[PDB]
């Protein structure tokens, strides 16, 4: 079973599961053949048979739930860094404002369930409960102005190896 940490509320309705927590809320549907139940303090997954496809479905369903529980409790994040003189980021409302060498700034507003933090003018942190959506928004930010080959200016992931 999956342990429901504190602060986390799990709701099951047929094949749709909703998990809420301090870091966010996520709703997910699972394979019909799988039975999901909140057994007091733990989430249990019961497969219909012992054939292989079910055994595989069972472990796959279990993992997804575990990660849904990890996301709203612990949350996920991806950091990016700005490299280049005059290149800076700031937070104006829910919006990320980027000054990356164009005539005017680029403003990005995260969708629902996503946050963007700017702890220093050259560091951007994207966070949320869905690891995928976090990965996707950070790739979209970097894509505004990826690192150029001669000097490495642009936006790069925090540990991005971009040798000039």
């Amino acid at each position: 079973p999956i342990e429901i940490p504190a602060g986390v509320t799990v709701t099951v309705n047929g094949n749709t599961v909703t998990v809420k927590g301090p870091k966010g809320e996520l709703t997910r549907t699972f394979h019909p053949d799988m039975t999901i139940t909140v057994e007091g303090n733990v989430i249990t997954v019961t497969r219909p048979s012992d054939e292989k496809h079910h055994r595989a479905l069972h472990g796959t369903t279990r993992s997804l739930l575990a990660n849904m529980v990890e996301g709203v409790s612990k949350g996920y994040e991806k950091a990016l860094e700005l490299v280049g003189v005059g290149y800076r980021a700031s937070k104006q409302g829910k919006k990320l404002v980027l000054s990356v060498g164009y005539s005017h700034p680029v403003e990005i507003e995260p969708e629902e369930g996503l946050e963007i933090e700017v702890p220093s003018q050259t560091k951007i942190i994207v966070k949320g409960a869905d690891k995928q959506r976090v990965g996707e928004l950070a790739a979209n930010i970097r894509a505004v102005r990826p690192p150029e080959p001669y000097k490495g200016k642009g936006i790069r992931y925090e540990g991005e190896l971009v040798r000039l």
